[PDB]
């Protein structure tokens, strides 16, 4: 059902990709997501990163835990700790955000969220970077195909994701253990680009656009979308298929374009097996700022940096990253790395 489109190696801008631009759009307004082709080596790289994934997860659970940091985000997240809509969430999480080491100048420097992933050993090391340069290819021709389908310049975006934060959470939804089966409720994500891989199991619902139905701006303060729509059709079943991945867009993406397109809610379903997903994020650099494209007269922004900062803040109140942000006053760099631009 999910239509799918294998994109060039290159994008140019010659008018083919100008056309595939217009059909990645096309079917984002009509289905909220898409598939991708794999070629053989992505598609290993994908079934690599699973495996290491579900080796990490069968470890004690006070070393996966110890698999923490007080300077990034990155590391592991157990079930129970995400909310949506004011209920806990099942999956447990292991989140790799850009991987600096501590001679880094933004990590020396004090940066809020810069720092070293702390991995649980080199073998998942490898595995997930292997996985996320690929991911980022395919982020970068998204992005191109994008912008040309809008008739934008070429490098609208991606000029924003030069040295982009971009990172993944790798998911374990457990089986279904009572009546309950939310696994995470309905919500849309924060980022620009999400480009989501998948174990044959099955679980995650998208719901396309609906005409005359009103979307929340999840960018902004008292117009959250977590919990809209979740028990009201349509819900589309991303139905596992070998040889793909999927794409939806972000918050970011709503913003920047004015509504063309929405982010696109999904939510989980935990199946009567364990089942492992990866959602990867092709972000802005941490400190560009979204603008809307379509509206020149429009003031308003989304820094990235503060976006992410504070929604991790807010996810994670109580770990050691956001202790530290606290203690430091690390917010303040934020404030000061805007002082003498245009
Ligand atoms: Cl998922
Ligand atoms: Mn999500």
């Amino acid at each position: 059902n999910l239509q799918t489109f294998e994109l060039p190696t290159e994008v140019t801008g010659c008018a083919a990709d100008i056309s595939l631009g217009r059909a990645l759009i096309q079917a984002w307004q009509k289905d909220g997501i898409f598939q991708i082709k794999t070629d053989s080596e992505q598609d290993r790289k994908t079934q690599e990163a699973m495996a290491a994934s579900k080796q990490f997860c069968k470890e004690p659970l006070t070393f996966k835990s110890s698999c923490v940091s007080d300077l990034t985000y990155s590391g592991y997240v157990a079930s129970g700790e995400e909310v949506t809509a004011g209920k806990p969430d099942f999956p447990e999480i292991f989140t790799v955000c850009k991987d600096l080491s501590v001679g880094d100048q933004r990590v020396k420097a004090g940066w809020p969220c810069h720092g070293p992933v702390p991995w649980p050993n080199n073998t998942y090391q490898k595995s997930m970077k292997t996985f996320m340069e690929e991911l980022g290819l395919a982020g970068e021709r998204l992005l191109k195909l994008t912008a040309l389908g809008f008739e934008l310049p070429i490098n609208t975006f991606t000029d924003l994701t030069r040295d982009g934060w971009h990172h993944m959470r790798v998911l374990r939804f457990p089986p279904q253990t009572s009546t309950l089966s939310r696994g995470i409720g309905a919500h849309t994500d924060y980022g620009l680009l999400v480009i989501a891989a998948q174990d044959d199991v099955g679980g995650l619902y998208i719901r396309p656009p609906v005409e005359g139905e009103k979307r929340n701006r999840n960018w902004l303060p008292g117009e959250s979308s977590a919990g809209m729509f979740e028990h009201d059709e349509p819900w589309t079943f991303v139905t596992p298929t070998p040889g793909v991945w999927t794409v939806f867009p972000g918050d970011i993406l709503q913003f920047m374009t004015g509504g063309q397109l929405l982010s696109t809610p999904h939510k989980v379903k935990l199946n009567t097996r364990e089942r492992f997903a990866c959602a990867y994020f092709h972000e802005p650099n941490f400190e560009a700022s979204a603008y809307p494209l379509f509206e020149p007269s429009a003031n308003e922004r989304i820094h990235y940096g503060e976006h992410f900062t504070n929604m991790f803040m807010r996810c994670y109140p109580d770990r050691i990253t956001t202790q530290r942000i606290n203690k430091e006053n690390r917010l303040a760099h934020l404030e000061d790395l805007k002082k003498y631009s245009d």
